[PDB]
């Protein structure tokens, strides 16, 4: 029992961060096979930063402006493409520690874990979601960007996500692995301001059923709503619409608990309406949307 | 910018877990040089729990009844000893990935991360405190004993828990790396009421720093207080008392924000007694307090 807020095991990540230096911007790299795969912004000076053209900065670099060390052993970079906002560079060595992988992209709302890394050495763990904005809520400090997102499914790390920006606001912009940002987001210093952060209704009523599944049950109500009444109460508290997926999605955790998904939806609807009163659920005093279903799933069986 | 609870990567701590199974109860091991170590309610059946005699059980086994498997590879068990609520197994094969490591028994307010393992593969890693009642508020599904909490300082991981026990409150006991239990707890499925849970102030003021830091400055108050006022409303708050020790701990982040550790307890003073008014700190609704200065410290300089 208990329900915590669970990254994936970082071991297999930990065995593909580099450092890439490129003059004197210094940033972390995913190497996988012969690749590695770092933020392209690694070109820039900060100056740069304000406007970039990155094709007329790249063509002044060669394969030798790029120095990938992994642990304290230089890398020999024999090729480098841009590909989208990612620098590809093709070293002479495969990582001996390449784990199965995939890159893939990710909707918001999905949840994912962050290596937050420095000078190619990580610092730390976290989860977080893909905001409904396509920002995340990061911890990312000055050379973190090319720490990357990932889930992990048995033995398979599905890269999702490298950190690219911190947007004046303070939230966190990024790429996929194939260098597309989530969001509108771009690869320069200038005024980019995320949408309206919803919360994500269907991991708030997951939540609530890991609650339920964990002993904390004071805010089971006796009522039942609709989709359409919900997501009325929904869009009043910048809560995503839900659709039916999200109850299908959520039919397990609904039938292994006996609680209607439309009844969970009404207890939620009072948690909006009358706030917690100055109570917890799963030791927060407020309703928690960085849990999938999926998640609640994998935490609640014990998934490895 | 931005303020995450991080756990320390988990690669190293990866590397040392095994399956051990003794009869029909499986749990997970560490393995760390020739020793495997896990919880000693491993020779147990669920009956065995309600009064176990554990030096008459453990005189029943031999060598070859503990059968110790790293990945899909049985180790040979050539030595076993209790000590404390710890079995040592001696194998005849050092692990391959033992990391530079202590053991170290931590005090209450103290935080780890904990790598979370069923049949000695980890599922998930989580950062916890021992709370000031000698509990942790983990995520453990049965299987998970042995599961242990770690922090790493540099490339040296210290081992400070090993799960044994879910209380029937649904709070979690386990011991330091010699098998002795934080506070008063023992392996035996009996009546085992843990005390009051504390809000360890010395953390909740370090996250106040990492707020103001992090440009979350609406709680900072024109007020200020001394050692014995704050600690009046600490008493009434179930707050653990404010010593010159903790005063003395937060000074690195008094002397980088320049607001006295005596202004930001009048300002956790007014969030005691005022609440939040529907306010967030760091996303967050509560005053949280599983962050150490250290933690603060670590995670705002970007330490790896
Ligand atoms: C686009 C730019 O500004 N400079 C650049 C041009 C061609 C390049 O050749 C290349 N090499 C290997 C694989 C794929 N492509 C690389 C960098
Ligand atoms: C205490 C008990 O009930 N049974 C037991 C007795 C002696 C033991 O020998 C031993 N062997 C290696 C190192 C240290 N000790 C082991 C297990």
């Amino acid at each position: 029992s208990g329900f915590r807020k669970m990254a994936f095991p970082s071991g297999k990540v930990e065995g593909c961060m580099v450092q890439v230096t490129c003059g004197t911007t210094t940033l972390n790299g995913l190497w996988l096979d012969d690749v590695v795969y770092c933020p392209r912004h690694v070109i820039c000076t900060s100056e740069d930063m304000l406007n970039p053209n990155y094709e007329d900065l790249l063509i002044r670099k060669s394969n030798h402006n790029f120095l990938v060390q992994a642990g304290n052993v230089q890398l020999r970079v024999i090729g480098h493409s841009m590909q989208n906002c990612v620098l590809k560079l093709k070293v002479d060595t495969a990582n001996p520690k390449t784990p199965k992988y995939k890159f893939v992209r990710i909707q918001p709302g999905q949840t994912f874990s962050v290596l937050a890394c420095y000078n190619g050495s990580p610092s730390g763990v976290y989860q977080c979601a893909m905001r409904p904005n396509f920002t995340i809520k990061g911890s990312f400090l000055n050379g973190s960007c090319g720490s990357v997102g990932f889930n992990i499914d048995y033995d398979c790390v599905s890269f999702c996500y490298m950190h690219h920006m911190e947007l004046p606001t303070g939230v966190h912009a990024g790429t996929d692995l194939e260098g597309n940002f989530y969001g509108p987001f771009v690869d320069r210093q200038t005024a980019q301001a995320a949408g309206t952060d919803t919360t994500i209704t269907v991991n708030v009523l997951a939540w609530l059923y890991a609650a339920v599944i964990n002993g904390d049950r004071w805010f089971l109500n006796r009522f039942t709503t609709t989709l359409n009444d919900f997501n009325l109460v929904a869009m009043k508290y910048n809560y995503e619409p839900l659709t039916q997926d999200h109850v299908d999605i959520l039919g397990p955790l609904s039938a292994q608990t006996g609680i209607a998904v439309l009844d969970m939806c009404a207890s939620l609807k009072e948690l909006l309406q009358n706030g917690m009163n100055g109570r917890t659920i799963l030791g927060s005093a407020l309703l928690e949307d960085e849990f999938t279903p999926f998640d609640v799933v994998r935490q609640c069986s014990g998934v490895t």
